[PDB]
């Protein structure tokens, strides 16, 4: 009935002055650290979100634990007048820049207000950092070079949240995850699909991808074995909907729904996947993170993939944290202690009180493939 033993579980964000959520990890391998970013909001409401925090993490290899240094604002995510949300990093290994995308929409100007009003104001912002994230560049609202037409195609969208992609293909594309309320029909309310939004000249210039089965939400991306993109996305029905992509994030062919991988009855919650190498014939498995509760958001748990992307492939949850879980963010960092692949898991608790970070190996939570 106790949680899984773990070796790592630390709270690293708490509500005191601001409230704090939606996380994102990103796992900088040349420096063997972390980097945790949040959502610094004036109240736990969406709508009154502000800024963006991070706090950067390094991993000590003797004692096998992750020591976070002082928690801080990225000053230059945001534009003037607007609210910063979404979290997306993304480190390019080519170029050694850090990316992080990020959503602005003005004041307190609802979401649910655009969607009943089909009026877009929400831009895709992003900035740079060469330098590990001690600073980063002034920032640019890409708004009109990604989307461009389409913008009023939108009621509204948003990326991530969470950490994005960068494929292994010839050129090293940018993969930015995300979803829009599209205006299909003239009476019937938008409904969202997933996407993402792709760039091959490394940040140079960006592009949208095509959308996926109707109905899907806040959704991440991973690469697996020929080359594939496998996308997990929230939907409003009770289980997550996953699709794969054949041509590098373009098109998504596949789609199904993973019943295995149950959603809280309101509109479901934000998951997260990623992939790693194959312990023991795919190069790749995946690793997913998710309340297991079907009632509320409750009972993160750690799902596991060892034939990716056969849906029925899943397997059942481990227990990584009883009681009220939200949102997650989930990184593979490489050989753990005990030999087995290491993950680094940010994810929101207590009634959104608290971010806590958590870190174990394969082996922890699925001893039975060893
Ligand atoms: C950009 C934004 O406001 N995202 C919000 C998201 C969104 O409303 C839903 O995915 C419908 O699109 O919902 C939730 C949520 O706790 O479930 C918090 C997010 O901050």
């Amino acid at each position: 009935m106790a949680s899984l033993p773990v070796l790592q579980k630390e709270s690293v964000f708490q509500s005191g002055a601001h409230a704090y959520r939606i996380p994102a990890l990103l796992y900088l391998p040349g420096q063997q650290s972390l980097l945790a970013f949040a959502e610094q909001r004036a109240s736990k409401k969406d709508e009154h979100a502000e800024l963006i925090v991070l706090r950067r993490g390094d991993y000590d290899a003797p004692t096998h634990q992750v020591q976070w240094q002082a928690q801080e604002v990225v000053a230059q995510a945001r534009l003037d007048g607007h609210r910063s949300m979404n979290p997306c990093p993304l480190y390019d290994a080519q170029t050694g820049t850090l990316f992080l995308f990020f959503i602005a929409i003005p004041g307190q100007v609802t979401e649910q207000q655009q969607l009943q009003t089909r009026a877009n104001v929400t831009r895709l912002c992003q900035v740079t950092s060469t330098d590990h994230g001690r600073t980063w560049s002034s920032p640019r609202d890409l708004t009109d070079a990604a989307i461009g037409p389409a913008y009023r195609e939108w009621s509204t969208f948003a990326v991530g949240p969470g950490h994005c992609l960068q494929l292994n293909d010839r050129a090293r594309s940018l993969v930015v995850p995300a979803y829009a309320y599209r205006k299909l029909h003239p009476i019937q309310r938008p409904i969202p699909s997933a996407f993402c939004f792709l760039s091959h000249d490394h940040g140079r210039t960006w592009a949208r991808g095509h959308f996926v089965a109707q109905d899907t939400l806040e959704c991440q991306v991973a690469e697996v074995e020929q080359r594939v993109v496998t996308l997990n996305a929230r939907s409003h029905l009770r289980a997550r909907v996953q699709a794969q992509s054949t041509n590098d994030g373009l098109d998504f062919q596949e789609s199904q729904l993973v019943k295995k991988l149950v959603e809280p009855p309101p509109q479901g919650c934000q998951g997260s996947v990623i992939s790693f190498p194959s312990p023991r014939s795919p190069a790749q498995w995946l690793l997913y993170t998710h309340p297991t509760h079907s009632w509320q958001r409750a009972d993160l748990g750690a799902y596991l993939n060892p034939r990716p992307p056969a849906p029925e492939a899943w397997s059942e949850p481990v227990l990584l944290a009883k009681g009220s879980c939200a949102y997650s963010d989930l990184q593979s960092m490489g050989t753990g202690p005990d030999g087995s692949p290491l993950f680094g898991c940010l994810y929101e608790a207590n009634d959104y009180e608290e971010i806590v970070f958590l870190m174990f190996t394969l082996k922890q939570a699925f001893p039975a493939e060893y």
